[PDB]
RNA sequence: GUAGACUUGAGUGCAGGAGAGGAGAGUGGAAUUCCAUGUGUAGCGGUGAAAUGCGUAGAUAUAUGGAGGAACACCGGUGGC
């Protein structure tokens, strides 16, 4: 008895970080229901960023899309990382419409110091 | 040294351009972090890994606007000043 929609055009917003990655699959704006990680599972050492691993975190909310009841992506990568690529595959065969992979990694231009040498 | 001369060195004229040359006066965007914020669940961190830790007071992440400082990737180069 709790309040469910039944979206179709959700928007993928998936960021692979460059030791894990989130994926997340959301409303219009949006707002994701629907959504996990690789971390969400315990993969959680060396396991951090496994492409094929990062297949699975890529299938799992992927799949948990059709509690929604969504079968066309609007998707959205940012960020890349050691696991981006056979998630990006995954998700571009993950039972999905791929139509649109947006690539939103944002840039600086001389900006902030990073923390320093090594 | 003394008187003398000329430009043929220097500089000053008339024409050209050139640059991150300095010093002030302002403006713009990206980006970071933070104020609320959609709405959802443990996450994220880091490495060879984690404890560090933060975080369920339920958030990061994702939807937005605001705030502020910093600095201004290709331009940019054995380039110039």
């Amino acid at each position: 008895r709790r309040v469910k929609k039944n979206i179709e055009s959700g928007i993928v917003h998936i960021q692979s970080t460059f030791n894990n990655t989130i994926v997340m699959i959301t409303d219009v704006h949006g707002n994701a229901l629907a959504w996990s990680s690789a971390g969400a599972l315990g993969f959680k050492g060396s396991k951090k960023s496994t492409p094929f691993a990062a297949q699975m975190a890529s299938e799992a909310a992927a799949k948990a899309a059709q509690e929604q009841g969504l079968k066309t992506v609007s998707v959205t990568v940012k960020g890349p990382g050691s696991g981006r690529e056979s998630a990006i595959r995954a998700l571009a065969a993950a039972g999905l419409n791929v139509t649109s992979i947006s690539d939103v990694t944002p840039v600086p231009h001389n900006g902030a110091r990073p923390p320093k040498r090594r």
